[PDB]
């Protein structure tokens, strides 16, 4: 069949253009750089007593705001106790949610190739309210510890109801004892206009 | 004609090497990481009262320094009032300016594919002075809202006069009512040696 | 022989997957995001009196912690006096060190294509101690100012002794008068399990 050396370059330029549109090419309404985390969020656990060794004077602790942050190097996730937890996000716009993305650090950059602190089963809720009127289940999915670090999850047959407040509820993790860790959560959709 | 699978890899390695040299492969003398923004700069507008809702305690406001910062995610630009504004930059070296680069967030990551807060017409001035002796017009161009997010603009027939202080003057925007937004401005050239 | 347009895409997706696993695909136990710099480290030099011009109020000075930070834009390295210096790092885990990586800014982004502040000859030491019991030489190498910005250096025939504290000792630089500059140092290995 056969590809030409210039078709090759156009394939590369195209792939790098996409790679550089936040990788997946979809607007993120949960990106803190636009708008952000409430804190009807789970407690928050430090994934380490290398601390005991111990509080470096410049050191702090990942707030849940970290999940709305694109920085995803091995340090940078938000951890909560056990395999169940939640974060509530106030989006930068009122949108009709069509998808979400979750990512975790690559297996390659992890001790022993284990991402056992990775979220597994999770769900998304719409809170029609700028408040806590018990949320509407938007969808339920499973973060796959194989498959790629970045996974996008599209709502099966969503209404065109709009929300500006959603919940990330995690239900199971990939088996880690103490804690689960969230690197970055994103929300995609169609703006109320 | 035909490409081999190994010629393909060399094309990719080469493209990724370039992609990783700040994408365009040219030194940026306006990169704050080397040297920085004065503030014979326009006022500065907050692109939002999602604030009214309202001052998150960790929250701040984009200084004009943001245009000298490589971080270009949807949040991260500097906004000023209306379609006209300016920023004055003190470069990390005395150089002979041969080009500038401007970028804006990809259409793909923007609400409705609109980058209407994007700069349109703009100009560059040399201030021979570490002061305000009325600037020398270096060049005039137009940021294209199609065409790619990163655009480089080479001076038509520049002198080899050297400057360490330049002005970014924006003249028109792509039609946004309240404000224009600058993601990143860069200055390329030949060092006085 | 001949490549197909879809084999081309799989080559690109694969290359971008690797590019995005911190480029080299190996865990970094010296990444501050996991665990960090002691300060049986060399003094620390400011690579500039553009300062005299002078202390911008937001301005600070690169701590040696910067070498454990993935941010490698032209500003972001750690400088010490003359061509000889050292930094001591406490890894995020006790590992058996099999390699190290050093990087410097691309020639392309440097004034005149000179990376003369680049480290040249260097060595790595294991301190079996969470203390200063004179270190065990792990290996000796040379950062090549051609060859690529990111260079990885594998230990010739390492024992399976484990350490959580290593020293980066630099011996020669690429010829710069005042100072040498370190962008990022990484430590790879097999965890004590």
């Amino acid at each position: 069949i056969g590809v030409t050396e210039e078709q090759v370059h156009h394939i590369v330029k195209q792939a790098l253009q996409r790679y550089s549109e936040d990788r997946i090419g979809l607007a993120d309404y949960a990106l803190e750089s636009g708008g952000a985390s409430v804190i009807s969020t789970r407690c928050s656990e430090t994934y380490e007593t290398k601390t005991a060794f111990g509080i470096p004077l410049w050191y702090h602790s990942q707030s849940p705001r970290v999940i709305l942050q694109p920085d995803v190097h091995p340090g940078n996730c938000w951890a909560f106790q056990g395999p169940q937890g939640f974060a509530v996000v106030r989006l930068s716009a009122r949108i009709r949610p069509t998808a979400v993305t979750l990512e975790h650090v690559p297996k390659a950059l992890s001790p022993n190739s284990t991402i056992s602190s990775a979220p597994k089963d999770f769900a998304i809720f719409g809170f029609d309210e700028d408040l806590q009127q018990e949320g509407t289940l938007l969808g339920k999915f499973t973060y796959d510890q194989d498959g790629e670090p970045i996974q996008t999850f599209h709502f099966q047959a969503p209404t065109m109801a709009t929300y500006q407040v959603v919940e990330l509820r995690i239900l199971t993790n990939w088996g880690h004892p103490e804690y689960t860790c969230i690197y970055r959560f994103r929300v995609h959709g169609e703006p109320a206009h």
